[PDB]
Order: structure tokens, then C-alpha cells, then sequence
């Protein structure tokens, strides 16, 4: 629910950033001494970075599961510090 809304917002921000990069019309507008596309890309960076951190944590957990090492202490440390 709430997580899905955040993911959708991050996807929308990424799409807007891609459109701004592809279309120079938005670049003509600037605010706070910086281009509007810069701020949009920054916000999309924050959101997509949260999403990428979650995805990378999941991928690291999966790789550790498939990894040959199976030390109990290492698994507990990873679970605690994820």
C-alpha cells in the first residue's frame, strides 16, 4: 500500500527525469538559481536511491543465500545490520 505508492512516485520521478533529459524544452525553465530539470533529477535521485538501496539489500541477501559460505555468525550479523 504505502510502499507501492512510494514505488509509483519514484517511477514517475524517473520517467519525468528521463523526459527532461530527452526534451530540452523543460531545461529552459530554472528556479532557485538552478535549472528545474536539475531539481527534478535530484528528487528522482533521492527516491530511486531509496528504491535501489532496498533492491540492493534484497539482492545481497539473495546472493549470500546462494553463496557457499554458511557461517551462522555471518548470517546473524547480516540479518542484524541489513
Amino acid at each position: 500500500t504505502l510502499a507501492l505508492i512510494e514505488s509509483a512516485f519514484f517511477v514517475v520521478i524517473l520517467s519525468a527525469l528521463v523526459a527532461s533529459l530527452t526534451i530540452n524544452v523543460l531545461k529552459h525553465h530554472t528556479f532557485w538559481g538552478l535549472e528545474v530539470w536539475k531539481w527534478c533529477v535530484l528528487v528522482m535521485v533521492i527516491f530511486s536511491g531509496m528504491l535501489v538501496t532496498n533492491w540492493f539489500m534484497r539482492l545481497i541477501v539473495f546472493l549470500i543465500e546462494t553463496n557457499f559460505l554458511l557461517r551462522r555468525k555471518v548470517l546473524y550479523f547480516v540479518h542484524g545490520l541489513k
